[PDB]
């Protein structure tokens, strides 16, 4: 499988993803409508891609950032992750909902 | 003064501007409450920064891009150019309305 969690901080939230076997990792965030964008750094959004220095991928998102929603008192974001080969074609894909705080 | 003009393309615009006497250039896009927001490379967003050959800084917008409106059956976007000197200060500002198709 895939290795990831993800951290509430005060102004916004990170998600930190380990994939084995040489595979890449590919972030995409959903709106309401389940339209998928894929995340680059983009600093009008605060959506920030950076790699950790055990090789991990963490994708930051302030809670102010695009596509994060308030629902229930609390900063959702729905972020998808896409395990990939080295070919381009999708080995798995998971679905995560990023709620700060938690629970 | 200060030298711009924009072009319309098929799928989006794009705005150049010549600035002076070794001064930078900032973009800012304003959505219809008047809020600021400083232009970077952005994927999500469809903006992008680009310096030409001739020394000029390119901005250039997808059609569908953040905070491009569409009223009378035509893309517009306003965006702020502030022309400031190495120390941080604004000589000067200008603000735009891109409209495409022109007029
Ligand atoms: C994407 O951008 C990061 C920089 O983003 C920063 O950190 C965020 C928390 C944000 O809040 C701001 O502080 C910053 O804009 C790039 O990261 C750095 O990476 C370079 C390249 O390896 C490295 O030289 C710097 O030292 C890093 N910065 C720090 C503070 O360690 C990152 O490279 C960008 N990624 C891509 C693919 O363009
Ligand atoms: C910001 O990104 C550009 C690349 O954006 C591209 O062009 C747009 C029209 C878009 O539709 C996509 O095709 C691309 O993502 C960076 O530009 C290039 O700049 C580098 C650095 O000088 C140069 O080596 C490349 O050859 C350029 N690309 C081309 C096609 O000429 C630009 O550097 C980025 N700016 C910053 C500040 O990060």
């Amino acid at each position: 499988l895939l290795q990831y969690h993800y951290d509430c901080g005060d102004f916004g939230m990170q998600l930190l993803a380990y994939p084995t076997r040489g595979r890449t990792v590919h972030f995409k965030v959903l709106d309401e409508f389940g339209t998928r964008f894929e995340v680059a750094n983009c600093s009008i959004c605060m959506h920030w891609l950076n790699t950790g220095e055990d090789g991990g991928l963490i994708f930051s998102a302030g809670y102010e950032g695009c596509h994060v929603l308030v629902k229930d008192g609390r900063y959702v974001l729905r972020v998808q992750l896409e395990e990939m080969l080295l070919s381009g074609v999708v080995a798995a894909s998971y679905e995560v909902q990023m709620t700060c705080p938690r629970p």
